[PDB]
């Protein structure tokens, strides 16, 4: 499913992302955004082997389980593909986890080189929440 920008935002806030772990709204909506474009089906092969996988590109070497990553670590304990659904449950729970790990939103490269520290509330704008 691709997602509208405030459709994303709304289902994120709904799933205790506004603000997760310090991170307002805006900045896991810009995230999404660079990370897959709001579909929740994109994947990405990364030069490790690994896969990224959904909204948030939710990599297969430490967090899911794609049967292809040698010496992975399912850290979220899904399968990847439960990560690619039009559901973002599974991807913004993961998420959850990832934030918290001790980087913050640091662990998406397209956030820190595009997001991070930018007009963040752009992103949801003119949405009703």
């Amino acid at each position: 499913k691709v997602f509208g920008r405030c459709e994303l935002a709304a289902a994120m806030k709904r799933h205790g992302l506004d603000n997760y772990r310090g991170y307002s709204l805006g900045n896991w909506v810009c995230a999404a955004k660079f990370e897959s474009n709001f579909n929740t089906q994109a994947t990405n092969r990364n030069t490790d082997g690994s896969t990224d996988y959904g909204i948030l590109q939710i990599n297969s070497r430490w967090w899911c389980n794609d049967g292809r990553t040698p010496g992975s670590r399912n850290l979220c304990n899904i399968p990847c593909s439960a990560l690619l659904s039009s559901d973002i449950t599974a991807s913004v729970n993961c998420a959850k986890k990832i934030v918290s790990d001790g980087n913050g939103m640091n662990a998406w490269v397209a956030w820190r080189n595009r997001c991070k520290g930018t007009d963040v509330q752009a992103w949801i704008r003119g949405c009703r929440l």
